[PDB]
């Protein structure tokens, strides 16, 4: 998406941290590896995976799972 879009949902875009690395094997997938924090822009075509471009500007689908998104925890009260 070329100045077209941005994210509409997910208060995107929504920058996250690669905590586990994942060889990207598929031409369709995002080759990333760990200590990588990447831009994610869209939830991809499917749900588990998302659209995220790397540093390079490549941008492919990658596992959610491993990617370390902002929304966090935290401790418990106290």
């Amino acid at each position: 998406g070329s100045s077209g879009s941005s994210g509409t949902l997910r208060n995107y875009p929504l920058t996250c941290k690669v905590v586990y690395s994942y060889k990207a094997s598929q031409p369709d997938e995002l080759t990333i590896e760990e200590h990588e924090v990447l831009e994610v822009i869209e939830d991809g075509d499917m749900e588990d995976w998302v659209k995220a471009r790397n540093k390079v500007g490549q941008v492919g689908y990658v596992p959610e799972k491993y990617l370390q998104f902002p929304t966090s925890s935290g401790p418990s009260s106290g």
